[PDB]
C-alpha cells in the first residue's frame, strides 16, 4: 500500500507496448529513461518520498482514441503536433518512477473497465477525453469529478469554465463550461495561475564533455528555422534574408514555396537526429508560429540561441484566428512568452520581426555570444518529478488533506485599476494563488490587509474581491467558483491573493514541498 520508486522501465515499456498508438512516447522515454532514473534517485536522496500511499492512477489520453479522430499518432513520425504526446511522455513516466500504480486508457473500453474496477484516487485526463467520461460514466461521473486533473496545454480562465457566467458574458466557445475547480486544468508552460503549471521535461543528449567543448561542436553561422510545416514560412523572406546575411538558414520541413532556395532542408527528423542538429546549431529561428511549443526549449537546452518574434499588439482572441473559441483572454507577448519571461537573453532575443535593425543587432549579437546550455530547472526530470509528487501528495479539491498552499504563503497585493492579481503578484516577483481568495473575502478580513471597507455589496464577477480606496466601498465575491487571478478592475482596486515561489520551479510555494 506504500509508494516505491522504481528505477527500471521493464514494466512501462510493456504497458505502452499493448497500444500501437504509445510507439512515439515509448520511444521518447528510451532516449530519456538514463536521465529520468538518475532523476528519481537523486530526488529520493535530497527529498523525503517515503510513506508516500501508492494510488491507483487513470491517465485516459483521449487525443489518442478513435472516437476523437485526431490522427495524431498518425502523423507522431511525419511532422504532426507532438506537443501533447510530449507531455504525456513525461507525467506517464513521473507517475510510474514515483511508484505509482497506472492504468493507461486509449479507449472508452478501458476507461470504463478501469473505472468499474473501482480504487481510483487520481485521474489524468485531456479535454477531449473529459466529454468522453462524462458520456460513458453517466451522471455519476461527478462523483469523481475532485480527483480530475485535465491536461489543458493553453489553459481555462474562471469565466470560461463557469458555464452560467461565461453565457451570461456572451462568450460563445464550445470550450471551458466544466464548472471544474479551475486549479484542475493542468497547463503546458505557467501562464494561468488560475490553473496548475504540468510542463513536461525538455530533452537534450549534452554529456559533461559536450557541454564543456560546445564553442567547437557548434557551426557558428548554422541557424535552424523553426516550423515544420511550409504555411508557418509565409512572409518571413526579409526576416530570413537579414539571418542569412550571417548564417546558413537550416530547416526541418515536411512536403514547398514559402521556402527560399538558400535554406538547406533537413526534412522531419527523427528525435535523435533532431537533437544531433540541435547541438550543432548556434540559432534557433522562430516564424511567429507555433505559440508556446517545446521546441525552443530544447535548442536552448542544447546551448542554441532563441530568436523569439515580439507581438506588438499581443495576440490573443481579439486580434487572431487561432485563439478564437479558446477558453481563455490570456495574451501572448511572443511567440514564446515562457522562454521570453522566464528565460530572456543571453540565450532568448525578443524582436519584432518587422524592426530589420533590432533583427540585424540581434542576429549580430548572437554570433558574437559564448554558448551556455541551459534548462530552467522546472522543465528537468528531477524538476517535473518534484512538482508532480508534489501536485499528488499535497494538492486535494476532495476536501480529505490540510489547506495546501499553506495559509503562511499568502501575501496581499492590491491590484491598481488595469491590473489583473496575475500582473500586481508578477511584478512583486511573486505568483496569484487563488487558493487564497477564499481567505480575502469578508469585512473583517480585509483589516488584516490594512484595507478598510465603510461599506460593501456582494457581486458574482471576476473581478471582486474589490476595493474603491476613493469611497472605501468593498465588493465581494457572491459566486466562489468566480475567484479569478485573471481580469483588470478598469474603476476600483483588486485585493489579490499573491504566494512565493520555489525559484525555477513557480509551481511550488517555498513550503509546499
Ligand atoms: O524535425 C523535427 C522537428 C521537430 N521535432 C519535435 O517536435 C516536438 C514538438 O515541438 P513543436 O514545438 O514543433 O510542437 P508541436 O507544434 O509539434 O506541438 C519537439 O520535441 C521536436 O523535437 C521532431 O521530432 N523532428
Ligand atoms: C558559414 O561558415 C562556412 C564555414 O566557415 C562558410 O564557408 C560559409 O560561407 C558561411 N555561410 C554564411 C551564409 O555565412
Amino acid at each position: 500500500s506504500l509508494a516505491e520508486i522504481r528505477t527500471d522501465f521493464n514494466i512501462l515499456y510493456s504497458m505502452m507496448k499493448k497500444h500501437e498508438e504509445f510507439r512515439w512516447m515509448r520511444l521518447r522515454i528510451r532516449r530519456m529513461a538514463d536521465a529520468w532514473i538518475q532523476a528519481i534517485k537523486s530526488l529520493a536522496e535530497k527529498q523525503n518520498l517515503e510513506k508516500r500511499k501508492r494510488k491507483k492512477v487513470l491517465v485516459h489520453l483521449g487525443l489518442l482514441t478513435k472516437e476523437s479522430g485526431f490522427k495524431i499518432a498518425e502523423t507522431a513520425f511525419s511532422g504532426g503536433p507532438l506537443g501533447e504526446l510530449v507531455q504525456w511522455s513525461d507525467l506517464i513516466t513521473s507517475l510510474y518512477l514515483l511508484g505509482h500504480d497506472i492504468r493507461i486508457s486509449a479507449s472508452l473500453a478501458e476507461l470504463k473497465e478501469i473505472m468499474g474496477g473501482g480504487g481510483v484516487e487520481l485521474i489524468y485526463i485531456d479535454i477531449v477525453g473529459l466529454a468522453q467520461f462524462k458520456k460513458t460514466l453517466g451522471p455519476s461521473w461527478v462523483h469523481y469529478q475532485c480527483m480530475l486533473r485535465v491536461l489543458d496545454s493553453f489553459g481555462t480562465e474562471p469565466e470560461f469554465n463557469h458555464a452560467n457566467y461565461a453565457q451570461s458574458k456572451g462568450h460563445k466557445t464550445p470550450w471551458g463550461k466544466w464548472n471544474l475547480n479551475p486549479q484542475q486544468f493542468y497547463t503546458m508552460f505557467p501562464h494561468t495561475p488560475d490553473n496548475s503549471f504540468l510542463g513536461f521535461v525538455v530533452e537534450q543528449h549534452l554529456n559533461s564533455s559536450d557541454i564543456h567543448h560546445i564553442n567547437e561542436i557548434k557551426r557558428q553561422n548554422q541557424s535552424l528555422v523553426y516550423g515544420k510545416v511550409d504555411s508557418f514560412w509565409k512572409n518571413k523572406k526579409i526576416y530570413l534574408d537579414i539571418i542569412h546575411t550571417y548564417m546558413e538558414v537550416h530547416a526541418t520541413v515536411y512536403g514547398t514555396k514559402n521556402i527560399p532556395s538558400y535554406v538547406k532542408n533537413h526534412g522531419i527528423l527523427s528525435g535523435r537526429d533532431l537533437q544531433f542538429l540541435l547541438r550543432e546549431t548556434k540559432l534557433f529561428v522562430g516564424l511567429g508560429f507555433p505559440y508556446e511549443g517545446p521546441a525552443p526549449l530544447e535548442a536552448i537546452a542544447n546551448g542554441c540561441a532563441f530568436l523569439n518574434p515580439k507581438f506588438n499588439p499581443p495576440k490573443s482572441s481579439k486580434n487572431t484566428d487561432f485563439f478564437i473559441g479558446k477558453p481563455t483572454l490570456r495574451e501572448l507577448t511572443s511567440q514564446h512568452p515562457y522562454a521570453e519571461v522566464f528565460i530572456g537573453r543571453p540565450h532568448v532575443w525578443t524582436v519584432d520581426l518587422n524592426n530589420q535593425e533590432e533583427v540585424e543587432d540581434a542576429v549580430k549579437a548572437i554570433l558574437n555570444q559564448k554558448i551556455e546550455p541551459y534548462m530552467p530547472y522546472e522543465f528537468t526530470c528531477e524538476g517535473m518529478l518534484q512538482r508532480i509528487n508534489a501536485f499528488i501528495e499535497k494538492q486535494d479539491f476532495c476536501h480529505g488533506q490540510v489547506m495546501w498552499p499553506p495559509l503562511s504563503a499568502l501575501q496581499v497585493k492590491l491590484a491598481e485599476p488595469g491590473q489583473s492579481c496575475k500582473q500586481v503578484c508578477q511584478e512583486s516577483q511573486l505568483i496569484c494563488e487563488p487558493s487564497f481568495f477564499q481567505h480575502l473575502n469578508k469585512d473583517k478580513d480585509m483589516l488584516k490587509y490594512k484595507v478598510t471597507c465603510q461599506s460593501s455589496e456582494l457581486a458574482k464577477d471576476i473581478l471582486v474581491p474589490s476595493f474603491d480606496p476613493k469611497n472605501k466601498h468593498c465588493v465581494f465575491q457572491g459566486d466562489l467558483l468566480l475567484f479569478s487571478c485573471a481580469g483588470a478592475h478598469p474603476r476600483h482596486q483588486r485585493v489579490c491573493p499573491c504566494r512565493d515561489f520555489i525559484k525555477g520551479q513557480v509551481a511550488l510555494c517555498k513550503d509546499c514541498l
